RNA sequence: ACAU
DNA sequence: CGATGT
């Protein structure tokens, strides 16, 4: 089992969890970060995580690329597979802001298409992944 | 237990 | 040590 290079690496960061959440994606062969969320004041690790993969969708499908997503998220994996984030984060004024996007990238899959294979990173293997925040 |  | 999730 071999690390596609050929593909989109996505990732979480927070400053506590609940917390400051943003997320970015980057170039699995070479690092280049390719998109850096703005941070959000208010999110979980996981909400960070489904937001980074429908982002890598978007973003591949709007360039007509084919390569995967690779993720360490079983979670978020999910979600997305289930068009469905199940979150836990309370919903209150400030919360607003994570709870809008997070509806909205639902929303985004239940109206569009794709083929991206969204690939687990195997960190137990390959240590971390190559879009991590070097904040652990 | 596993993944964050 | 605490949290988010399956
Ligand atoms: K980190
Ligand atoms: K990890
Ligand atoms: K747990
Ligand atoms: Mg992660
Ligand atoms: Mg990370």
């Amino acid at each position: 089992e071999e690390i596609i290079w050929e593909s989109l690496s996505v990732d979480v960061g927070s400053q506590g969890n609940p917390g400051i959440v943003e997320y970015k994606g980057v170039d699995t062969k070479t690092g280049e970060v390719l998109f850096e969320r703005e941070p959000i004041p208010i999110g979980t690790n996981n909400m960070g995580e489904f937001l980074a993969i429908v982002h890598g969708l978007r973003y591949l499908k709007e360039r007509n690329s084919r390569k995967p997503i690779y993720s360490d998220s079983q979670t978020a994996i999910k979600w997305v597979k289930d068009k469905k984030a199940k979150s836990t984060l309370v919903r209150n004024e400030e919360t607003a802001l994570i709870w809008k996007l997070v509806d909205e990238a639902e929303e985004w899959l239940n109206t569009h298409t794709y083929e991206t294979p969204i690939l687990k990173w195997q960190t137990d293997k390959w240590g971390e992944i190559k879009a991590d925040y070097g904040r652990k």
